[PDB]
């Protein structure tokens, strides 16, 4: 009885706490886990990994989909094959997977808006560095923007720019933003590499902490920048929760412990649709517990 | 004697039975006891007292559906301050310090209704909504339905949203008057079970019994009968077994400190929200909901 976790950019640190929750639930439940993922950020490689998982016919699969649409046919394949499968971290809303466990990215952006307004005393100019073509980053940016337009009319969003998931690139972008906008007070990076490059731009310009910076996730570089007073806050996603509750949900499904709802098609919906695994604000106040 | 309490209002109504089934199912597996208590009427002060008494009992946890999103917050926070795990299910209290909420996402339930209406109408036509204008859960369904129509389905216009008052007879009068006022009306969404019954009955009394598409809410027998009799096109069922089972499971995790919480220096031990799902029920699956 083995439950499989499937990722992308599989060696990345973000997954380590996902996996830990997953192994904590499995230890609790006396079952086995196997970790897998595409080593690169490559859709066809994640399709191969998932296809390979389905072929071993495990007790269940938890997967963070690299793309909300281009993995769907493979996900439904698992479902069709009678394998319990849940999404975690990144979803595929049109697929037939049995649950999604992860961040409400709109609300995450809303959390960042309130934190920003607090750091700026309710006024000032802000910018976003994000990934304009990724849906989770788009929701993050819309949550932030819409929350500020709604609750903080004295804070104004003056740019949303593309940090390309790349620190050097985000630094050049941040730097250009600091030139173009004399009174820029705050920067929200929706993506970790973006925040690191925004922190390097502010510290290379001797402006730590004149410029308020909010970033995402808890990579060591992000936490070092926060511990050093450069990045003001980072949003930590509930990765342990994703792992612990995905496993749990897979186990329940596998052992038929739920009373499924019955669809028009007479197929079964044995799980809740969505588990919001939370978001934590990390500042120097709490940075220590996140290493 | 490890005991989990489920607290409701109008506690004897059929809505709750499947929540309690779910709760009891989780307890049985875990070898723990449950108690079911509630305001027997629709009465705010009554539920407050029921919850104060539960707190006094010092259970291993409390799951409660809050009769009012505001008026129960101070009592809920008393449970929290007393060190008793407490989760909301079904009807929330967003401003309280409760540990989690397990329940429908009403905006999304409205959106699901919109997609199914769109499909029923081949994406075009006049529709009306019958709702509770001053209730937040009903505002959310109406909004989710309208904004999904606005954005995704330009050729479907909702021509009216009407107050059904939770009373069918009134909703009958309303559907009838709607049918007179809008000759080309193709559909009606009722966000509330009694509106849906009133709409159903008006439609059959006018022998429109399949040229007006009707979507309702919940799985009251009155509703499911109209679905089976081809009068109601679909009804939206909440994941009430889910609510009870995962509430119990979450309280048990809280009570025993079974999670790794996120810090701030105070711990956040549970996922904030569990979306327990909405299922579209037509004559195709209606049999499984009795």
């Amino acid at each position: 009885e083995t439950y499989m976790m499937i990722t992308f950019q599989s060696g990345m640190d973000y997954w380590k706490r996902c996996l830990k929750g997953f192994e904590d639930a499995a230890q609790a439940l006396n079952v086995t886990v196997e970790y897998r993922g595409a080593a690169q950020y490559d859709i066809q490689e994640q399709i191969t990994v998932l296809e390979q998982a389905i072929a071993k016919n495990p007790a269940g699969i938890a997967i963070s989909a690299i793309d909300p649409v281009e993995l769907t046919d493979t996900i439904n394949k698992a479902v069709d094959a009678g394998i319990p499968i849940v999404l975690f971290d990144s979803g595929a809303p049109d697929s037939h997977a049995h649950s999604f466990l992860g961040t409400n990215n709109y609300n995450a952006g809303m959390n960042a808006a309130y934190k920003m307004a607090e750091l700026l005393d309710g006024e000032g100019e802000v910018a976003v560095i994000t990934l304009p073509n990724q849906l989770n980053h788009q929701e993050r940016t819309t949550g932030f923007k819409e929350t500020l337009e709604a609750e903080f009319p004295a804070i104004e969003v003056i740019a949303v720019e593309d940090g390309r998931g790349d620190s050097l690139h985000s630094r050049r972008v941040a730097h250009q933003l600091l030139e173009d906008y004399p009174n820029l007070a705050g920067i929200f990076a929706t993506e970790a590499n973006g925040g690191v490059g925004v922190g390097d731009a502010v510290r290379l310009e001797s402006r730590a902490g004149e410029i308020q910076i909010i970033s995402f996730d808890t990579d060591k570089g992000t936490l070092d920048l926060v511990d050093e007073g450069i990045i003001s806050a980072t949003l930590a996603q509930g990765t342990w929760n994703m792992g612990y509750w995905s496993l749990t949900y897979l186990f329940h499904l596998h052992h038929g412990l739920t009373e499924p709802q019955i669809l028009q098609t007479r197929e079964e919906a044995p799980l809740p649709l969505y588990v919001d695994t939370g978001i934590t604000i990390v500042t120097d106040e709490n940075v220590d517990y996140y290493y």
